[PDB]
């Protein structure tokens, strides 16, 4: 660190997906945030995170981490910005 780098929700998707909010690769993941299935399934297992926007991801996103806990991603976590 030099002075304190902004947090990035686009760059952690970045960091968990590393390409598109949709994760076009068939992972079983959703909201470009590697983000088990069956952990979404708290929420209805539902493709809102395929659906909502990158910022309407971040949203449901924010409240999941509360669900499972931040500790379910990796180093990357936009909740803390990193």
């Amino acid at each position: 660190g030099a002075m304190g780098p902004s947090p990035n929700w686009d760059a952690v998707a970045q960091c968990e997906s590393g390409g598109n909010w949709a994760a076009n690769t068939g992972n079983g993941k959703y909201g470009g945030l590697q983000f088990k299935p069956a952990t979404w399934a708290a929420f209805g297992g539902v493709g809102n995170p395929a659906a909502a926007s990158r910022e309407q991801q971040i949203a449901v996103a924010n409240r999941v981490l509360a669900e499972q806990g931040l500790d379910a991603w990796p180093t990357c976590g936009a909740a803390s910005g990193l």
